[PDB]
């Protein structure tokens, strides 16, 4: 088996069903005393509970969703009617994801697809009736957190207010998005520290607030 399937059977068998906190728990209890997995984690996912509870958001965008410990962690919070939509381009973590949140019983505010982002970015809109994203999580492929941004942008999903919450700034790291946010006048970014998810490593994410054009 591989470690994703690891960690979802350690979940099914360390968790309680339609209880999202304790899935948390569970992937946090295995990823510190068995094998390191690159969930956000718990030191950086406090900062993300905070932010979605200041936002609220009505529609949530993510980009990578890995074993489904963010999108748990987002979706627990959202209030009733909120949807989280996660975009996942490896099939094996989709799957896995799908079952993370089928177990935490957060199945029916998340819809999981499985596709690159650059080519599901222009389908929001006609194909699943977004009209503009009130947050968007940015944490696929590094090298892909700008070009995304600027898509985004470019298909009209972005609204004056809309939150984008980056993680991994500093480790792996994500140079060309941070300067980029930090240089343009149509984001209003704050850099909150941390560290990298299980480990005695600074990490950080950053909160880009679109401003318009
Ligand atoms: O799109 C994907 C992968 S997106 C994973 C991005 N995330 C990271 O890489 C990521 C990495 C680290 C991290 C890694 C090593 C370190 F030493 C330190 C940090 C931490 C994070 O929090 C992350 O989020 C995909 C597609 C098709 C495929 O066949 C496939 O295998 C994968
Ligand atoms: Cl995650
Ligand atoms: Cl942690
Ligand atoms: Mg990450």
């Amino acid at each position: 088996d591989t470690k994703e399937q690891r960690i979802l059977r350690y979940v099914q068998q360390n968790a309680k069903p339609g209880d999202p906190q304790s899935v948390l728990e569970a992937i946090d209890t295995y990823c510190t005393q068995k094998e390191w997995a690159m969930n956000v984690g718990d030191a950086k996912g406090q900062i993300m509970d905070a932010v979605i509870r200041e936002y609220s958001p009505s529609l949530v965008l993510e980009l990578g969703a890995y074993c489904g410990y963010s999108a748990v962690r987002m979706a627990r919070l959202l209030q009733p009617g909120a949807r989280l939509l996660t975009m996942e381009m490896n099939p094996d973590y989709a799957a896995i994801t799908q079952q993370m949140l089928n177990f935490a019983g957060l199945q029916d505010k998340v819809t999981i697809l499985n596709g690159a982002s650059q080519d599901l970015i222009p389908q929001l809109k006609k194909k699943y009736d977004v009209d503009t994203l009130d947050m968007v999580f940015l944490d696929h492929w590094k090298d892909r957190y700008l070009p995304d941004t600027l898509l985004l942008e470019k298909c009209g999903l972005l609204r004056k207010g809309t939150v984008l919450l980056a993680d991994n700034v500093i480790v792996p790291g994500t140079p060309d998005f941070l300067a980029y946010v930090r240089g343009s006048s149509s984001f209003e970014c704050t850099h909150y520290s941390s560290y990298l998810e299980y480990m005695k490593v600074v990490d950080g994410l950053e909160k880009a607030i679109y401003q318009g054009p």
